[PDB]
């Protein structure tokens, strides 16, 4: 998150930090949220070989007793995600068990009602992302208020399109999602309506998300089937 604010610890309960493993490099780092006690919603370009969440965290570098570390049993990738356009970059993760409630730790399900949402409202976004294009991931959880821009705004990414995708984040300030924030939800008056996907390497806004209203359907079949 650049240009944000320190979140009031555990004020966001259905957050969750994704440590992601390959064969041939490091751990990656991705944001996520819980939206049943044993699924985790996120970005399909988030998947890898093993991943690992954690639940309840506010300062990631020091362990207390809120957090749950919770294996992951299977990935569900949309199966038209694209790695060239990055048209439906969303994916499902199944918990091998499902979480304990407590204060720190919730989820957020979605309302009956998924209408379009249109531009013109400012909506907040969280993570654990780079607070610059060359600064390391935040240690606290970090939110910040973006605009819903009009489509045009995105033009420029020649692969987005507006039926399948947000536009976030006004031009004229730096406030935006980076890199380490993507997964993480868009929440407009309380409610999930976006995901972060991507943006400009040198994070000029507006950034991509995800649509969460077109994939609804595709959610509620693979929840029903696991
Ligand atoms: C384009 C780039 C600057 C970018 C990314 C990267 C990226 C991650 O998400 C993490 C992942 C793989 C652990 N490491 C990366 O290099 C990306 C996006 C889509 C597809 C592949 C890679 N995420 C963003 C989120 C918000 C934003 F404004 C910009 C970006
Ligand atoms: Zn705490």
């Amino acid at each position: 998150i650049i240009g944000g604010t320190e979140s009031k610890p555990h004020s966001r309960p259905y957050m969750a930090y994704l440590e992601i493993v390959t064969s041939n490099g490091p751990s990656k780092f991705c944001g996520g949220f819980l939206i049943r006690r044993n699924f985790v919603l996120t970005a399909a370009h988030c998947a890898g070989r093993s991943i690992t969440v954690t639940l309840g965290a506010h300062n990631i570098t020091e362990e207390e007793d809120t957090w749950q570390k919770l294996e992951v049993i299977k990935q569900f990738r949309h199966p038209k995600y694209n790695t060239s356009t990055l048209h439906h970059d969303i994916m499902l993760l199944k918990l091998k068990e499902k979480a304990s409630l407590t204060l720190a730790v919730g989820t957020l399900p979605f309302p009956s009602q998924k209408n379009f949402v249109p531009p013109g409202r400012m909506c907040r976004v969280a993570g654990w992302g780079r607070t610059g294009v060359l600064k390391p991931g935040s240690d606290t959880l970090q939110e910040v208020k973006l605009r819903l821009m009009d489509p045009q705004a995105c033009s420029h990414f020649r692969d987005f399109d507006h039926n399948l995708q947000l536009c976030v984040g006004n031009p004229r300030k730096t406030k935006s999602a980076f890199k380490g924030d993507s997964g993480g939800p868009l929440l407009c008056a309380g409610v999930a309506q976006g995901i972060v996907s991507y943006g400009r390497s040198d994070a000029k806004p507006p950034a991509v998300f995800t649509r969460i209203s077109h994939y609804r359907p595709w959610i509620n079949q693979i929840l029903q089937a696991n």
